[PDB]
C-alpha cells in the first residue's frame, strides 16, 4: 500500500484538528486518519508508510491513549517502514520539555526498525529543551497551536512537500 496511515492522539483536540489539515493538505494522496483511543498496535502494520501525531502533556509526558500503546510496541516490527512524527506543545509554558512525546515515540520506533523521514530545522522556535532534538533538528514537524498559530498552515505545507518525496509518491 502507498496509503499514509496517520496515528494521533489528542487530548483537547488540537492534534486531531492538525491532523485534518495534514490530511487536507496531501491533496490527492491518500492519507487516513486513525485516533489511538479506538486503535490496537497491530493496525500500525496495516500500512508502510506512517505519520505519527502526539501532543505533550503533564511536563514531557506522552497524551494518554499513546502511552497505552507505547506499552505495547516491542510487540510489533517497524522494518521496512517509513515513520514521519507531527507533535503539538506550547514551547512559552513548556521551554524545557518542548515537544519531547515525538522525541519518546521515535526513540522507540527507530529501536523497532522504522526508519524517519521528515526532519525538522528549529530556526524559528523559542525553546530550551527537547527530546525531540537529533543533531540540531527536529525529529517532525513541530507545531504550536497555543503561541504560534498563525504559522501552522504553512509549515505543514512544507513538511508535506519534503514527505512526499520522502515517501516516493
Ligand atoms: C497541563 C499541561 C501541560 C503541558 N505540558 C506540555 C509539555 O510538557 N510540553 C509541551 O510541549 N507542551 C505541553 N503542553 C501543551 C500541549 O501539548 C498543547 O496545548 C497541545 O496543543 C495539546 O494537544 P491536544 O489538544 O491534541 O491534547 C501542556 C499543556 C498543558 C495544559
Amino acid at each position: 500500500s502507498k496509503k499514509i496511515g496517520l496515528f494521533y492522539g489528542t487530548q483537547t483536540g488540537k492534534t486531531e484538528s492538525v491532523a485534518e489539515i495534514i490530511r487536507d493538505e496531501f491533496g490527492n494522496d491518500v492519507v487516513t486518519l486513525h485516533d489511538v483511543s479506538q486503535a490496537e498496535v497491530t493496525d500500525l502494520n496495516d500500512y508502510q508508510y506512517l505519520i505519527i501525531g502526539c501532543p505533550t502533556w503533564n511536563i514531557g509526558e506522552l497524551q494518554s491513549d499513546w502511552e497505552g500503546l507505547y506499552s505495547e510496541l516491542d510487540d510489533v516490527d517497524f522494518n521496512g517502514k517509513l515513520v514521519a512524527y507531527f507533535g503539538t506543545g506550547d514551547q512559552i509554558g513548556y521551554a524545557d520539555n518542548f515537544q519531547d512525546a515525538i522525541g519518546i515515540l521515535e526513540e522507540k520506533i527507530s529501536q523497532r526498525g522504522g526508519k524517519t523521514v521528515g526532519y525538522w530545522s528549529t530556526d524559528g522556535y523559542d525553546f530550551n529543551d527537547s527530546k525531540a532534538l537529533r543533531n540540531g533538528k527536529f525529529v517532525g514537524l513541530a507545531l504550536d497551536e497555543d503561541n504560534q498559530s498563525d504559522l501552522t498552515d504553512d509549515r505543514i505545507k512544507s513538511w508535506v512537500a519534503q514527505l512526499k518525496s520522502e515517501f516516493g509518491l
